[PDB]
């Protein structure tokens, strides 16, 4: 067959009938920045919501492995690493995703923002859920535009862990975030709390205050989301040991030397375009998260989630993970 493996010697040391059964929501992020999050230094409350969350741990020293969506989001569940990462060949490559699935963790992929960019592409299409329309997602409704909202992904999600019951869970909610160049249509308008907000798409016409205004009330949403989704986690912490990864899959550049948007080459681009928040939230110390300071990149994430399910697997001992 085609695939590329590299984790044939995975093996879950724990299984799910042995402790209590594991159910972990991953957000994957859009566009957000790590110096616009109050945690790592900002000077406005970003998120309040997440402030408010006991147990929710900050991570302040984060690099994506790349500057734009289709670059980041494979390597994000990649096996290669930054260094020997080839965003051409990573389709081919088994994924952090194809291993635990065929270990028997449940693997659910929801999506409010494009595509899985190939991470899912290997398994049935039954567990890949476009959330972008109105079909799917019934939170569609709620702003001019039209435009279907993340917390949208959390609707239904129990019939997911009834159908799995007892077993472990990874549920993927790529959440549209703060994709630009239009902020201002990325939240509702109960987060409309830092005003005037810039409007237009030509970004550097508007009042930089005005950009960044609209920038951090699409943060403000993604707060809520959130804290929506540990509250839903929560509701399942009698039988499950539950946890909450989020990382960006990159920064924006919003004016700083005249650059904007994303997506510049990595040899080149701004340290705005690279620096991403990370959270991790559970409900007890089943999990510990690793010290806030680490310096971490996306290749992290792959360790992560392995050591979420107690998955030992050869290519990544040794690697950098958000959890001990
Ligand atoms: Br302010
Ligand atoms: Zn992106």
């Amino acid at each position: 067959g085609p695939t590329i493996y590299h984790a044939k010697d995975a093996v879950q040391t724990t299984k799910p009938s042995e402790r209590k059964p594991r159910l972990v929501v991953f957000v994957v992020g859009e566009t957000a920045r790590a110096d616009h999050v109050q945690f790592n230094g900002y000077g406005r409350e970003t998120f309040p919501q997440l402030a408010k969350v006991d147990g929710l741990a900050n991570f302040s020293q984060v690099t994506s492995c790349g500057t734009s969506t289709a670059y980041s989001v494979p390597c994000m569940f990649s096996y290669l690493g930054q260094d020997d990462y080839d965003v051409d060949t990573a389709k081919y490559q088994e994924n952090v995703l194809d291993t635990l699935d065929r270990l028997g963790v449940g693997i659910l992929w929801r999506d409010n923002n494009s595509d899985s960019k190939g991470v899912m592409d290997k398994l049935p299409a039954t567990q890949y859920f476009d959330y972008k329309s109105a079909t799917n997602n019934t939170i569609c409704n709620t702003n001019p535009y039209n435009e279907c909202r993340d917390v949208g992904m959390l609707v239904g999600l129990d019939d997911y862990v009834s159908a799995n019951n007892g077993k472990d869970m990874l549920i993927m909610l790529h959440q549209m975030g703060n994709h630009g160049p239009a902020y201002f249509k990325r939240y509702d308008e109960q987060f409309a709390k830092f005003t005037p907000v810039c409007e237009g798409n030509e970004l550097a016409k508007c009042e930089h205050q005005s950009l960044i205004n609209a920038y951090d009330n699409a943060l403000l949403a993604t707060d809520d989301f959130i804290a929506k989704s540990i509250d839903w986690l929560k509701t399942h912490e009698a039988n499950y040991d539950v946890a909450m990864l989020y990382v960006s899959d990159h920064g924006e550049s919003l004016g700083e030397n005249g650059v904007y948007l994303h997506g510049m080459p990595n040899a080149f681009a701004p340290k705005e375009q690279r620096a991403v928040p990370a959270f991790f939230w559970s409900n007890n110390t089943t999990f510990k998260p690793t010290a806030s300071d680490t310096v971490l990149t996306h290749d992290a994430i792959t360790p992560t989630l392995l050591k979420l399910f107690d998955v030992t697997a050869g290519k990544v001992k040794d690697r950098a993970a958000f959890i001990q």
